[PDB]
């Protein structure tokens, strides 16, 4: 499942919140994404298969979700 280890690092690099000031995500979404990474990278570790696949899908959604998101208001 080397595919997919490699599909989770990039997806975890694709959501670095250090690059994703521009989108304007709200701390729940950020909260999100640091859990998300820390499932995958654990995942990764033990080799977890379903734990992985998981992962991946989840990172894949807020990805997606952070690319076409939703507009920042106070309101
Ligand atoms: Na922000
Ligand atoms: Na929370
Ligand atoms: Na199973």
């Amino acid at each position: 499942h080397q595919a997919l280890v490699d599909q989770l690092h990039e997806l975890i690099a694709n959501t670095d919140l250090n690059k994703l000031s521009y989108l304007n995500l709200d701390a729940f979404q950020k909260r999100d994404i640091l859990a998300a990474h820390y499932i995958a990278k654990s995942a990764i570790r033990t080799k977890n298969l379903d734990q992985m696949t998981k992962a991946k899908q989840r990172l894949e959604s807020i990805y997606n979700s952070i690319s076409n998101p939703l507009h920042s208001q106070n309101n």
